[PDB]
C-alpha cells in the first residue's frame, strides 16, 4: 500500500541479523520463493517489503497491517506464522533471532 | 510511493528514542510541521513516514528516496538539513541521538 494510505493500521519491522550480503540475498529469496504465499491472501495483511542494509548485516521486513486486530488474529494466532518463523530461523548465516518493534503511522510527507 | 514503486532505490529507517508519548507526538508535529515544506521539493525524495511505536519509546520515520546519493546530498548537502537536524535534536524528551539504518527494497510479499 502507499505508505501514507490511511488503512495502514499497525506496522511491524523486523530486523534480521545476518552474517554479510550473501546470506542477506539467500534470505530475501527465502522470505519471497513460495513459504509464504498463504499470507498473501489473510484479511488485513497489506504489505511486507524486504530490505538488505547496505551495510550487509541486517534484512529488514516493513510490514503494513490495516490493524493490530488483524495481525493478532490473521497472523500471530495462526500456527502458519510459527511455521514461517521456523523456516525463517533454518537458514544458515541468520546470526540470532529477529527482533521486531511494533508502531502506528502517525504523519508523512509526499513530494510536491 | 507504493512499497515496491520500482523508483524506489534507497531508505532509510530513522529511529529518535524519545521519554513517551507526549515527545512522540511533539517530535512527529515538529518534523511534519510547514516551514519544511522544501523537502518536498527535493530531486529523488519520494517520501517521508513517521510511526510513534506503540510502548510510546520510539519515533520512526521510514523514508523513500530514488537513490543514496538522494538522501546524502539533494538532501544532506542542503544547508536545510542541517537546521532541521538541529531542531530535531534540540526537542526536549529525546533520549540520545538518532539512529539510522540504510537499506535498499529487495523484495515484496503483497495481496493480489
Amino acid at each position: 500500500a502507499e505508505v501514507n494510505d490511511p488503512r495502514v493500521g499497525f506496522v511491524a519491522v523486523v530486523t534480521f541479523p545476518v552474517d554479510g550480503p550473501a546470506t542477506q540475498h539467500k534470505l530475501v529469496e527465502l522470505a519471497t520463493g513460495g513459504v509464504q504465499e498463504w499470507i498473501r491472501e489473510v484479511p488485513g495483511f497489506l504489505s511486507a517489503t524486504y530490505h538488505a542494509s547496505t551495510d550487509g548485516t541486517a534484512v529488514v521486513n516493513y510490514a503494513q497491517w490495516e490493524s493490530e486486530q488483524a495481525y493478532r488474529v490473521n497472523f500471530g494466532a495462526d500456527p502458519r506464522s510459527a511455521e514461517l518463523r521456523e523456516a525463517l530461523s533454518s537458514l544458515p548465516g541468520l546470526m540470532g533471532p529477529p527482533k521486531a518493534v511494533f508502531m502506528t503511522p502517525r504523519g508523512a510527507i509526499l513530494p510536491s
